DNA sequence: GCCAACGTTGGC
DNA sequence: GCCAACGTTGGC
């Protein structure tokens, strides 16, 4: 089962998208979360 | 059925 | 080894 965001790290507390990062810019094709919101624990 | 975004992988 | 496209799926 796919892992879940931790809710606690600084990225998880962010509430809105930066709209300036690659992930935000390519969302339609890339399907990724804003780079500034990606959970610290889901990178490792 | 929609939607946000994780897992896999493939291009670099 | 990074990172983004694609496929997918959990929650609604
Ligand atoms: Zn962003
Ligand atoms: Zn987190």
């Amino acid at each position: 089962k796919k892992r879940k965001r931790c809710g606690m790290c600084a990225p998880c507390r962010r509430r809105i998208n930066c709209e300036q990062c690659s992930s935000c810019r390519n969302r339609k094709t890339g399907h990724q979360i804003c780079k500034f919101r990606k959970c610290e624990e889901l990178k490792k």
